[PDB]
């Protein structure tokens, strides 16, 4: 009567090495992992070290299969009828060359959930995408030029059915004024301003186009998309975001 | 060429001092402001210059009816039915040392949330209080000591009655295996030790007897409390969440 | 002998409220303290308690003054021939209106430490500037527009004489292309593009300007520039800084 | 117009994802870069494609001898005299609990630096270990507990010779009160919860037992040894350092 179940108990950032499979290769990467599980009212404690325990013992690559595998396999080990595991972490992406073979790589900020309410599997991914906005009201009152700056797309999302790191990168960088790139000379900067200078985006447009293409896939039950736009004239960002449904 | 509303779109992160008006007094604190409104489909975008306009006018403390004032007048200026002020702040309260009784400040993190959906009014709380917790299992199984951390407690919670900052951080500076002070003399000191290898605590019991305190509150129409463990023993944290409904 | 003296030993990063005096007005703001003194090696313990202590006493406006009187009386209450306190915080300016009336706020990070040395005092002082630097090489390349991006230029540095906060602020913004602003209609825009297109500045020009101001300056007996400028076509720095003597 | 050596200049915070060998073995990790050169006042700005183009291209395991080579590389092909690389990073080792002997890994906070300065290399390193503290004054005065809470001691040294990471992670752990673990065991959790309670350590005690050990490698010239205490009857830390000489 007096205690209550717990929705969630475990570990939080736990950092942790992990190897991570995607469909344009495996990666090794640094990760932050929460583990948590329900813990019933008439149960005073979780089993703390079985978290860590699990995560010791599997030395598997992690890919949408092996992330439902831990899952379940983590509710199993601490005798518990539901739980989550989260794992963020830094995502790389290797971009060819549009001159001769000087291809760069880009970081980004990714994070998968994995839930397992009753047998029920569930996930969620969350990725941030850093792009070069240009704007478009600022090139209207100005003869020559315009106000660019670095702005964030982060999007948040929950599917039946798997759906890859970077077909939400490249979902967000499809309406992308222009995409960070790597330093080449004089041939890879005369396109990045033309891209751009002509079809500039707000934080408004920008959420808009992104959750146009998040509508379309039938996959994604739902999400979230935030675009800040860090406004280089003020130390604060414009700032907007959709959910759906 | 849109047809997508916008949920929230505005200013994110802009730094502003203010002062503060509570039942305990008033205080001068620095503050992270984000507000947002509703973008209507058509509408191309909202008017990023009439949030700060807005913040320079008013020179007024701010408290719960302020930020009410507030958000209606957001707005009307920016003309829109929804909008969402939220105001974030390191928050002080003076502290008596249990047994020398010597004054010194706690600091505490909060944010305090406005909400307007077509006239109506919603605001919500979030606080985040440390606390000391110290190990039940440790203390049970060794034949002396017992390790113990620093650990936050954060409380979120919904009303349409106001409560005080300071009354959420007593439901948790009570439960807690012992508090802090920025002042202890020996015999404090002394004090605080001893009272936390008597009242020892997993993260379990402390969000469990800091939600029962918080159900007993009919002014709270929902919450979530988190606690947060950093072990002193590990590298990474016990945690534990309990949300209402 | 086989114990030694301690540099520096104290508390860090105390969170405390402080209301500071600077030559354009008294402002209140939140600091994060470091304070400390040299242990000898005979003496096993400082004395950590006398820190807080020190500040919860002093309810005194913090000029330079103020706290050459905080350090001296440090170095006495805890009985050493040495010590340093340190101030960060954040310190925010009014910028008066270039058109009507409608004046903006902007927030910068200011830190200034107090240091005894057997009876001499000495102060330093780290003051980071938010601006909005252009690039002159993207708009000889480019037939119209440019590479424009949020930057951060760092001062830190050492006087024998009093030195305002707003004084290595201005030192730095004079060589800005352009400086933050708030949010003005179409008047504020037009001559925020052409005072920073005609005259664009890289990370090692605004190091090499606002360093020869602090040359000339005959107060600053050392000084380090850093300025960071964010590239938006890559998530990391362009870098550079100076140090004199 | 310029007559103003810049001291380095290059970008900053890239993260790049590595393999680093140490005497133990070989890890994959995530890095941040910082590589920067000497700048004569007359040469307008360095080359910042140059840097990353570098660092693409050489795939080669990380280690002592190939920061040298790296480093080395970096000022010839910005033909350069003097010039400075850092790699910061996350390390792993694997631990060995102290009476079940279960296996896990913690992890710690490592950063390189490469200089070199007209023909001649210099290394240093910094290493971040995470340890456990246990108060003395409050085992003393209390009938029973002691607060104890996880402290980060920081070492920063240069050397001609090599010093292993894991050299520098085991001179703290031993002097540690006690040291974590990922996976802990009741007998486990109970033997260092004891540990900690026979082995009390100030702020004072720790950077001092860990600076004699230091004194004592020939190898090293210069040392700085920090130790943060994350006070868990306080909401600030405690903090000690000593710099040799
Ligand atoms: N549930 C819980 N356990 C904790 C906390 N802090 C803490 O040190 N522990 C340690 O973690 C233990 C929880 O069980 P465990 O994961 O070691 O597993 P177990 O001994 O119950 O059985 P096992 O050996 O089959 O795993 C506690 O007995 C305690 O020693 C906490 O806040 N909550
Ligand atoms: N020096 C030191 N003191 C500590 C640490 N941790 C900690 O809790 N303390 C507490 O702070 C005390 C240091 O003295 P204090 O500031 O209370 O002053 P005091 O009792 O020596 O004399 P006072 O009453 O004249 O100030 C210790 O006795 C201890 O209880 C630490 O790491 N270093
Ligand atoms: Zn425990
Ligand atoms: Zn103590």
């Amino acid at each position: 009567l007096r205690n209550l179940p717990i929705n969630q108990v475990g570990i939080k950032d736990l950092r942790f090495p992990i190897t991570l499979k995607t469909a344009e290769g495996t990666q090794s990467t640094v990760a932050r992992l929460t583990m948590t599980v329900y813990l019933p009212a008439e149960q005073k404690g979780t089993h703390m070290s079985r978290f860590v325990a699990l995560m010791e013992q599997h030395t598997e690559v992690l890919d949408f299969a092996q992330l439902h595998r831990l899952t379940a396999e983590m509710v199993a080990l601490l005798d518990s009828r539901a739980g989550k595991i989260s794992v963020s972490f830094p995502f790389f992406r290797k971009k060819t060359a549009p001159v001769s073979g000087i291809r760069s790589l880009l970081d980004y900020d990714v994070s998968l959930t994995g839930e397992m309410k009753d047998g029920a599997y569930g996930h969620s991914m969350k990725v941030m995408i850093p792009v070069t906005s240009l704007c478009p009201c600022s090139k209207e009152i100005s003869q020559y030029g315009a106000h660019n700056q670095r702005s964030h797309v982060t999007v948040s999302l929950t599917s039946d059915a798997e759906v890859g790191i970077e077909e939400v990168i490249d979902y967000v960088e499809t309406q992308a004024s222009c995409q960070l790139y790597g330093l080449l000379k004089r041939p890879d900067e005369k396109y990045v301003t033309e891209k751009a200078y002509e079809n500039p985006k707000f934080v408004e447009d920008m959420v808009r186009d992104v959750a146009t293409s998040l509508i379309a896939d039938k996959r994604i039950k739902s999400f979230v998309v935030e675009s800040e736009n860090f406004e280089s004239i003020h130390n604060h960002s414009a700032y907007a975001y959709i959910a759906y449904p």
